């Protein structure tokens, strides 16, 4: 039947692709809510106009000043819209830890949560797990989407390993010597998924973050979650079972596919994306990740094994470190060095967070600690 | 603990199956062995190891040499099946001779772990009529892969099944080059059939019979590494694939243990070292055997038995130095072209035998004229 969808982060990259999917499938989906931050207010108003959804929220009260007929506005608007709207699916495509609370509200309503917001799991960790029930969270990320598909290839008891694929970033195969002179422009650093995104995939912190999320979503121990470099990005991830069989998910890159699947779970959406084409020659290459040169994934596994607020620390330390590198203050290899520095001092943050404020507090501590590492103070 | 009868126990599949069984006594027990009689040493050894005396030997003289074989003669494997209480029949015979033991296995209500693809291709709707849904679990890698990948969705979400083909030893060769191929370069039936691409054609038919999807939604792609064993493409554009280093113990173990996987059955893909999985279209003009299989499959009825039986005769002639390599598929085409009578649905096993008899003679006739 028709699923009722609240789209949080409607004006972002994931949120707009989801509305594409939804417009293309009015049989299967209906938008009943939209929420945005306020920075792209004009897009939200166009979206109100073109979908006819008046049930909309704007996080920034100051930006909400420009409109006058928003039923939900201010710091807790997305949360309140989630609380007050009857829905079957909440797509959380918000950016930053501000996505955490709307995630919790979504879980509490009993609606299915299509999760795009990284920090919900990476920072919110045990808060989100305590609040989620099985099958409630469906991941939007292509790796995690792939994993959920491949897991249909056996029972949980039959899983030997989860293998995430990684593009390798622009410095795939580079020596550590080469990495010493990397500049922001070489590493990426765009009108959409640009800024922080390209930097995390150049540094493989993005993979580290994905490894944590994989553990939290799927329950597989960190020592059985692998990463392989796969430059074409056709195989998005795979699962090795205990008999030696590997099941893999494959498609030409297009976020509309995992997005469509997150929305319609467990039923697939006819024509969401183009299939692989075996009418023409091609190849899928794999190479191991050099973990001496890129220890960002192993760092994440250490933070993840520590647990509690530690992955909040890991991510926050990264965000500060990358900023220092983007600002010319530090060298590229120093990004993961500062992250490790902060993690080594953070033993107090192994406790389980009780509240959102605990997560935010972990985050502030990591930033300050990383800031001191950058400045030598 | 599953009671398993192993037909063709001395062969490549059979010995590997016994090893898997040997390695999991908690799950599997051999209760029967069938063999041709060409490898008595291997057979005696398996008897001593498994302690099974419930044994079928096809060759009368061979069975005589061994002594105390309860089933001997041409129908011995079939009689062993009919009389042995079993949960699983592993049919790892080679050739369309596997047809009767396959039908017998199905009638006993046991699971048919099928390595002998020929019996299904020949039997067609006859074998299907005899089977319960899911009674036939494939041992063939492609089909074992497809079965796993189909867990990726419900049937109405399936867009396409994609079989992988190694391309054989003569992948990339021209028709002209193929004229010179010797039996040594195509080196048993498996090996030759992989080279001629007839094996892929049989697998395309097996795909339609096992999974019930139309021939125009079954694709073939050449993948020379043979790591990806087959894939399913769903209507949303997602493809689910199965992959493992080539080792028949994996699909054997799964066919035996279905729906449960057997830990340690085989080595997994190793991503601690670099590799490349390549794909290219099949050169169908140089290798038309897969297209000939589809034409046979779409005609249906006893036509697929004809396709296989023609090949068996032609392959024998090639291996004997009587014809050239390209003449294998040429003869199949010639025999198929004359096989108008055989589009009828087989109603008994005799219908299938009749079609095969005709096709064999017709293939000898074509060998005569060249
Ligand atoms: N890796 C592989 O080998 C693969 C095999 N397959 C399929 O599995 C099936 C078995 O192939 P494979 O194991 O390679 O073949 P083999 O030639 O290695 O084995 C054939 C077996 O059948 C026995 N046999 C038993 N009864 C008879 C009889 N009445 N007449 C003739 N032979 C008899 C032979 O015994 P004996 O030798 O003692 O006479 C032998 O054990 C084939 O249909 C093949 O297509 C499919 C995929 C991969
Ligand atoms: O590095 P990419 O796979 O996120
Ligand atoms: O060579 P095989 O894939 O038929
Ligand atoms: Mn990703
Ligand atoms: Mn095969």
């Amino acid at each position: 039947g028709r699923l009722r969808v609240v789209v949080l982060g409607s004006t972002g990259s994931i949120g707009t692709q989801a509305l594409q999917v939804i417009a293309d499938n009015p049989d299967r989906f209906e938008v009943v809510g939209l929420a945005a931050g306020g920075a792209h207010l004009d897009t939200l108003l166009r979206q109100r106009a073109q979908t006819g959804v008046t049930n909309i929220a704007v996080a920034d009260e100051h930006a909400a000043q420009r409109v006058g007929d928003i039923p939900y506005h201010g710091s807790d608007a997305a949360t309140r819209l989630v609380e007050q709207t009857e829905a079957d699916v909440v797509l959380n495509a918000l950016v930053g830890a501000l996505g955490l609370r709307p995630t919790l509200a979504a879980l509490k309503t009993g609606a299915r949560l299509a999760l795009a917001n990284k920090e919900s799991l990476v920072a919110g960790g045990s808060l989100v797990l305590r609040a989620a029930r099985p099958g409630q969270i469906v991941p939007v990320d292509s790796e995690h989407s792939a994993l959920a598909q491949c897991l249909r290839g056996g029972t949980p008891d039959e899983v030997a390993k989860l293998v995430l694929t990684a593009s390798g970033g622009p410095f795939r195969g580079w020596s550590a010597a080469d990495l010493e002179h990397v500049t922001p422009e070489q590493a990426g650093a765009t009108w959409s998924m640009g800024p922080m995104n390209t930097l995390n995939s150049a540094s493989l912190v993005n993979k580290g973050l994905e490894v944590i999320e994989t553990h939290l979503l799927f329950g597989i121990p960190y020592d059985r979650i692998d990463v392989v470099v796969h430059p074409q990005s056709i195989i998005h991830s795979m699962v090795t079972f205990i008999d030696g069989s590997t099941i893999a998910q494959a498609s030409p890159p297009d976020m509309k596919l995992p997005i469509s699947l997150a929305l319609g779970w467990p039923r697939r959406v006819s024509g969401a994306a183009a299939a692989c084409d075996f009418h023409t020659a091609s190849s899928w290459e794999f190479e191991p990740l050099d973990t001496d040169v890129f220890p960002a994934v192993e760092l994440a596994r250490q933070a993840g094994v520590a647990g509690g607020c530690m992955t909040a620390v890991y991510n926050a330390a990264n965000e500060e470190a990358a900023a220092a590198f983007l600002a010319g203050r530090i060298g590229f290899p120093a990004i993961v060095g500062i992250i490790a520095d902060v993690l080594h001092a953070a033993d107090q943050w192994a406790v389980e967070p009780a509240t959102v404020d605990d997560v935010l507090d972990a985050q502030r501590w990591a930033r300050e600690r990383a800031q001191r590492a950058v400045s030598g103070m």
